[PDB]
């Protein structure tokens, strides 16, 4: 359904574009990677998928415009209990609820909690970790059920087993996706090969998108293994 042509992403409307004439269509149901170098405008893209840079031209569908989840490069967490963190203005459900929970990793972060969810969590409330705020964030979209999830390089702040974590239950998000799309920005290419298509980045550019044979192509894909 989103459709993207010619698409030019700008840092700053004041000044030249940072991205020009990028063009790519994510389909509904598609897994779509990008990756790219700390740095590289991968955030940046994510904002220009958001609309928050400067088209310089180009045609761009997303169907939000018509009269979508997000997760941050940077974790945002109201002042609130943890539970009304994960609802996100949003009915409670407790199977849901267990699933994200499950799913998060948020039992242990839970039982050393002072009130369970019931903790106040974010600004004068407990100091959760990097990690733990990010979790956050990927439990809040995946209880969203949102149709589209942007995922911005979720596993940079949680550990190898935690990364393990998020791959498993991943697998089991989009397994639960109804055929959803998700859009899943990652720097790392450990699960490369189990998502559908990566977007390579390169100073604030696309170098190459395509298959592992493409990319093998590219000289990328030895590395990639590296």
């Amino acid at each position: 359904c989103v459709q993207i042509i010619g698409g030019f992403f700008t840092w700053t409307p004041d000044g030249i574009p940072t991205l020009s004439n990028i063009t790519i269509r994510i389909p509904r149901g598609q897994l779509t990677m990008i990756v790219g170098q700390v740095g590289c405008g991968k955030s940046s893209l994510l904002l220009a998928t958001l609309g928050e840079m400067q088209k310089v031209s180009g045609a761009v569908f997303w169907n939000s415009n018509l009269p979508v989840a997000y997760a941050s490069q940077k974790p945002w967490l109201l002042n609130a209990t943890v539970e009304e963190n994960i609802t996100f203005e949003s009915p409670f459900n407790k199977q849901r609820y267990k699933m994200v929970i499950e799913a998060c990793s948020l039992q242990p972060d839970i039982d050393i909690l002072p009130h369970g969810d019931q903790t106040q969590i974010g600004e004068r409330g407990i100091n959760l970790s990097g990690g733990q705020r990010q979790r956050i964030s990927v439990a809040r979209a995946l209880y969203q059920q949102t149709n589209v999830v942007f995922l911005d390089d979720p596993f940079s702040a949680l550990d190898v087993h935690l990364s393990d974590h998020l791959m498993q239950a991943g697998i089991l998000e989009l397994l639960r996706d109804d055929k959803r799309t998700v859009v899943l920005v990652t720097h790392k290419l450990q699960y490369l090969p189990h998502a559908d298509w990566i977007i390579a980045m390169k100073d604030g550019t696309i170098q190459r998108e395509g298959t592992l044979k493409d990319f093998q192509r590219s000289e990328c894909q030895l590395f990639e293994h590296w």
